């Protein structure tokens, strides 16, 4: 019904790498087959949200790829799966991560789109900036300091510290 409630579901204590890897790939094969999302997207996805269910942040970080959150905008079932975890997205940031689900869908775009083309991180900044005016180029900092320090995206992070100064 609710992917938050599904992720809390697989939760045991101490989980052993067995029963994590398992559900990641019932979680990845059901996006594959039940979903009809790429394999490189669902692996992502399952591989995040394995990241949630068992609080391994480096897990998390799969999600956080800006190739795969851009897909937010291209199917509603990637958005489904962002909106309805954006809380315990939110929890694993400590609430550094403040980006609507469209927001960072946008963002996300932005980025992938920027670095592949080598756009100046100055110019990628002012882009984030304008697409996501609820939010001060301050609090921009701060939800890209942490994306791209989770991902280690050393260009993600460049842009991060333009915001910062902005």
């Amino acid at each position: 019904t609710n992917w938050a409630d599904w992720i809390m579901g697989w939760r045991t204590p101490n989980a052993s790498e067995k029963k994590m890897e398992f559900m990641y790939w019932y979680t990845r094969t059901y996006l594959e087959e039940a979903k009809d999302i790429r394999p490189d997207i669902a692996d992502a996805l399952a591989r995040g949200m394995a990241g949630l269910a068992f609080g391994r942040t480096d897990w998390v970080a799969s999600m956080l790829d800006p190739q795969i959150m851009r897909h937010i905008y291209t199917d509603p079932e990637v958005a489904r799966i962002y909106s309805e975890t954006r809380d315990m997205l939110r929890r694993v940031s400590d609430y550094y991560i403040s980006l609507t689900t469209m927001e960072l869908g946008k963002v996300a775009d932005i980025i992938a789109e920027a670095k592949a083309k080598g756009e100046n991180p100055e110019v990628v900044a002012r882009e984030i900036a304008e697409a996501v005016p609820r939010l001060s180029p301050k609090s921009l900092y701060f939800n890209l300091y942490y994306i791209g320090r989770s991902i280690g995206d050393n260009y993600v992070l460049e842009v991060a510290r333009v915001l910062s100064k902005m």
